């Protein structure tokens, strides 16, 4: 539904109900629970202020009961992984396991890895336990913590990168497309008298903690349901500010002069590593599993250079119609590379994002599987843009 | 667009479409257009004509029947034609051109435009330049239209090798397989006839073939009649995989083709280039080229281009609807447009769209949808010399 996409990289991993050697994954963690109580201690404070000077509607009124109840629920279960997104990867492993069982056959290797998120560590674990209940002979590592913080949280690690998101200058684009995007009037009406004493400032931090609430609470297994806050036209128009917020801070927009993409490029290599070693005997796992983030996966998709993921546009009001973050990194979003020998020994890929084939701008005869010694040819050219990038800042 | 209006394929009617250029280079394929050929008409009449005379029609092929021969009547004398919908099709691509680059289409600007000798791709062509005169009587316009331009506009006709492959080749037997397979007669013949049995299967999937065929060309004729219903939603969509398949197959880039329906419309490229060439560099002083022509045009025309997702290789036809849609590419009016800009610095660029939507190609630009025209020059000048040794093989 429409409704569910204005989630963007809030959304719930979709709907996804001849062999392979190996598969290579990255996969951001399952949903999960609001990192941070600031919206909703902010949607609180606001609608508490209310009630004291009589200010509040009826609905306003209710919407404060919801708060105040949701408040005690997220209370001790900040960041966690939710049972969704234990379930998220339970179906992601599952459908491996169904579409490839003689890969994870007799006594096959699997490695995973994580960062030190409990969130990423517990989506690893319930993606293990998955493939572990189906084959119990496969022989499995398991490891994590901030010795892969170089491959799966380059984005803290990159002094010029955090500066950029910190305060770099895709900031006020941000600011200005908010305040022309929405309106916050006719959504305060909804719950507060006089919606129009508030200053144009206050109002729209509100509405935006609002909206970062609501957007949060399909993710957490709750059953309580906030959608209905806003009409689909108010969604639609958050999302697109949300997506060009992602896109310009953590993506290929022009004002970051490629520079939140380049900073993928350890994992990049790591990923052509893993699989030419396995290809060579070096290695003889048949998977390996890594669970990160979409800071993650937003940049290492686009570095790869997945068509659409990596485009450049100038006119901020066009990027919602050329990207779209909720198809690249919905919660558990996940990238697979798919190896494949045929019968003269020929190496074949297919890209695998959220688990449908995805593109990239190199020629084949056998779409979706690429010849892997042309891919990796283009993916050492993409690393070596990204190193080129890096060097002048 | 609907998903019952997307399952037309190449007969959809073209979709609702509702700084400044220095030259503009267009493709265009006729707007929407009656049916070229009675013979499904006639295919669907003379079975049910047949079955009335034996009092072996259902009450709803009763009521098919009335119409079809109603469609009889008023299809007569039009086969072929440019639609009244086909006219305003035109008016609209031209009235929104002239809208959005208003300075390129004033005071004593320059215009040519070509067409086929096909008389709905000429109607066409006079649809569109009438709108034009219509907002801007002082341009000075160069009209012109015939076989003299079949070596660029009906490429398909003139190339020997894939004429052969067009009417006899490798395809054909994928093809009449997944028909076979997508297509079951007997549901929908029960239906309109009592005992559908006494019928082959042969001539049962003739008769729902045409009657598919009739259904989908009545929405591009102007004629307040409509044969959707006909069909399951499911049903259609099952039609519509097919007819993609075999426009794929026959005009794309399917491996069985081995690109031989690609490479034969790099003449049509090449003269894009030169247009374009000689406005940049002085010689020419057109503001813009324009071209009518056919489906089979544009079809070969845009994978040459290497408009993302158009040229795309699948070996496994199943998959084929997943990743390359005929209605996407070649609808009623379906049209290119190559838009020129050239910046403060003298740099040249371009942008291209699909039936006025931005289209991707796999070189990078650092201003999406704009690209370099340089390095689009370049890389289109790639695929000339691949086609051409495409069709050196052949
Ligand atoms: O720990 P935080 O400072 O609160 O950062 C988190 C977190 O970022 P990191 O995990 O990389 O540190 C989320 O990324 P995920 O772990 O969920 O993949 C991100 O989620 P989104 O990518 O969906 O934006 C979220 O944003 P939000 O709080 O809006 O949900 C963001 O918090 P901040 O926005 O405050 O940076
Ligand atoms: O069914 P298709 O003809 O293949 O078109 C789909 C459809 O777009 P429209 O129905 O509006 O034409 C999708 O909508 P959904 O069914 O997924 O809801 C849309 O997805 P978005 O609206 O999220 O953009 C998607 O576009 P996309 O390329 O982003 O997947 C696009 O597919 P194509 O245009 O690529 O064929
Ligand atoms: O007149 P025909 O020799 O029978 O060919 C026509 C015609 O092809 P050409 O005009 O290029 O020769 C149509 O192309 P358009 O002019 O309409 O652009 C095409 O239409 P589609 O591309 O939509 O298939 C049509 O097919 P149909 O009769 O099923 O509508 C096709 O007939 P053929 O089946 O013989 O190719």
């Amino acid at each position: 539904t429409k409704i569910q996409k204005y989630a963007g990289t809030a959304m719930p991993y979709p709907n996804r109900t001849m062999t392979p050697f190996y598969i290579n994954h990255l996969g951001r963690h399952g949903a999960r629970f609001p990192t941070s109580r600031k919206a909703l201690d902010k949607v609180e404070k606001v609608l508490v202020s209310a009630q004291q000077e009589n200010g509040l509607t009826s609905e306003g009124m209710a919407l404060l009961s919801m708060i105040r109840r949701l408040s005690r629920l997220f209370d001790g279960q900040w960041g966690k992984l939710s049972k969704l997104g234990e379930t998220e990867q339970e179906g992601i492993a599952g459908r491996m396991i169904r579409n490839y069982p003689q890969l994870f056959s007799n006594s096959a290797k699997i490695e995973a890895i994580a960062t030190y998120v409990p969130r990423s560590i517990n989506s690893m674990d319930a993606f293990l336990s998955c493939m572990i209940r189906h084959n119990p002979a496969l022989q499995v590592q398991r490891s994590e913590g901030k010795q892969y913080n170089h491959i799966l949280r380059f984005f803290d690690l990159n002094k010029s990168y955090v500066n950029y998101k910190e305060k770099g200058d895709w900031l006020p684009i941000y600011k200005a497309f908010v305040h022309k995007k929405i309106s916050p009037v006719p959504i305060m009406k909804k719950f507060l008298l006089n919606p129009e004493q508030y200053l144009d400032k206050e109002a729209e931090e509100f509405v935006m903690a609002l909206f970062s609430v609501a957007a949060i609470l399909p993710d957490t297994s709750i059953p309580l349901n906030l959608e209905d806050l806003f009409t689909l036209d108010e969604w639609h128009r958050y999302w697109q500010t949300q997506n060009l917020r992602q896109y310009m801070s953590k993506s290929s927009a022009p004002v970051g002069k490629m520079l939140p993409v380049a900073i993928a490029w350890p994992l990049l290599s790591e990923f052509i590593r893993s699989a030419q070693e396995v290809i060579s005997g070096k290695s003889d796992y048949q998977a390996n599993f890594r669970f990160a983030h979409a800071n993650t996966v937003i940049p290492f998709v686009s570095l790869m250079g997945i068509e659409k993921t990596d485009v450049q546009v100038c006119r901020p009001d066009s990027v919602s119609v050329y990207w779209k973050d909720y198809e690249i990194s919905p919660m558990a979003a996940n990238v697979q590379w798919l190896f494949y020998r045929d019968r003269d020994q020929r190496i074949w890929v297919k890209i695998l994002l959220n688990e449908e084939a995805a593109a990239l701008p190199i020629s084949t005869a056998c779409f979706p599987y690429y010849s892997w010694e042309k891919t990796r040819i283009f993916f050492n050219q993409r690393i070596e843009m990204a190193k080129k990038t890096l060097s002048v800042f």
